[PDB]
């Protein structure tokens, strides 16, 4: 695509993600950055044969269905292709569920290895709320 630095910060915002269970808007921004480089169409197969889907790289073995990962559950009751939409709502919604799963933002490798415990706000500096 891809998405824009502040295009996203603003898009995640009014989807009510800015302080969502503690996590400043900046973390999601920074998460999107490293998981997919703001590419909504991003896809990545893991070793277990599963595939990571979308801007926040959401896995098929749990949250979304792709008819290609046996022994998987589709926890967000949604097909994985809908996560590849330029519309963000699907992705955000399913993300919101992943953060309250009990383990928080740590559910993203990229985040807790490139965002966590760092100045996370610089990611939304200058952007129009």
């Amino acid at each position: 695509k891809v998405f824009g630095r502040c295009e996203l910060a603003a898009a995640m915002k009014r989807h009510g993600l800015d302080n969502y269970r503690g996590y400043s808007l900046g973390n999601w921004v920074c998460a999107a950055k490293f998981e997919s480089n703001f590419n909504t169409q991003a896809t990545n197969r893991n070793t277990d044969g599963s595939t990571d889907y979308g801007i926040l790289q959401i896995n098929s073995r749990w949250w979304c269905n792709d008819g290609r990962t046996p022994g998987s559950r589709n926890l967000c009751n949604i097909p994985c292709s809908a996560l590849l939409s330029s519309d963000i709502t699907a992705s955000v919604n399913c993300a919101k569920k992943i953060v309250s799963d009990g383990n928080g933002m740590n559910a993203w490798v990229a985040w807790r290895n490139r965002c966590k415990g760092t100045d996370v706000q610089a990611w939304i500096r200058g952007c129009r709320l």
